[PDB]
């Protein structure tokens, strides 16, 4: 019948520890889209599409194979639109919306947590 591929996205980040003189980059993080479970998404997935912010060179950062990652350095959070193609053309393509996350939640920052993640839950239907 029908086919549900769950799948988590979302960022993780990573403060340098001291700002970069050359830039002013404070974080190292990394935008992604995974399947849940261990598996092949690029049977069924043409491309994703990763549009970053103006500041960045090729804000739209397109990935065709997996995985499905984009890692760069910054100073401040943005929201990354993210959009899933399909290899069948018949299904319309999948739109997230991410708020790339790069500063430590008090709570975490307690709990002795040393990298930022924020990583979301959704299920492809097919
Ligand atoms: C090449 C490296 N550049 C960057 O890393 C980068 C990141 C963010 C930038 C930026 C450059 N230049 C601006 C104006 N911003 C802003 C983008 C919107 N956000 C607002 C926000 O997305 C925050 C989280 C809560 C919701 C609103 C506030 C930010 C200072």
């Amino acid at each position: 019948v029908t086919i549900v591929k769950p799948i988590v996205y979302g960022n993780v980040a990573r403060y340098f520890g001291k700002k970069r003189e050359e830039d002013g980059h404070t974080h190292q993080w990394t935008v992604y889209v995974k399947p849940y479970r261990n598996e092949d998404m690029s049977a069924y997935v043409k491309k994703i599409q990763f549009k970053l912010h103006e500041s960045y060179g090729n804000p739209l950062r397109v990935v065709t194979k997996p995985p499905y990652e984009i890692t760069e350095t910054g100073w401040g959070e943005f929201e990354i639109i993210i959009k899933i193609f399909f290899i069948d053309p018949n299904e319309r393509p999948v739109t997230l919306y991410h708020l790339l996350k790069l500063f430590q939640s008090d709570t975490n920052a307690m709990l002795g947590k040393k990298t930022v993640v924020s990583e979301f839950y959704d299920e492809m239907i097919f």
